[PDB]
DNA sequence: CGCCCTGGAGAATCCCGGTGCCGAGGCCGCTCAATTGGTCGTAGACAGCTCTAGCACCGCTTAAACGCACGTACGCGCTGTCCCCCGCGTTTTAACCGCCAAGGGGATTACTCCCTAGTCTCCAGGCACGTGTCAGATATATACATCCTGTGCA
């Protein structure tokens, strides 16, 4: 039986990520 | 026959060491605008005096506010639908280094004239102010103009 999260759930501790995350999220190149 | 509650499972997180790494701060060399004093002349606070619109008020004169009665219709709660983006696995590209080394132009620092304007000065004139005059809005004679009344008639 493969693991799969409920939709919504890895929004939630993308969330938490990110907001602890002091970094730029767009690389140098591009801009 | 199919749903809350429980239990097993899994993985994401927290927290505590454990060692390599680098810039915060200390230390020094140095060096330049702050500090101290003197000079000088100058606007700000103190009256001084004045004058003028804000203040508190009183009384017509309407005019919005309000209370309510009806009402109807959209905000809301509920339900069924379906479709679209998240979760995950598989594909595809962006970027780092290795090779293999050279210059390049643009802001920086230092030097160097040179001439436009601050400062002072006097001469003039021009727009804020007072007054003339017409435009618009106002209030009133007026020549009829519509009921009312004597009034004479058939």
């Amino acid at each position: 039986k493969p693991h799969r999260y409920k939709p919504g759930t890895v929004a939630l501790r993308e969330i938490r990520r990110f907001q602890k995350s002091t970094e730029l999220l767009i690389r140098k190149l591009p801009f």
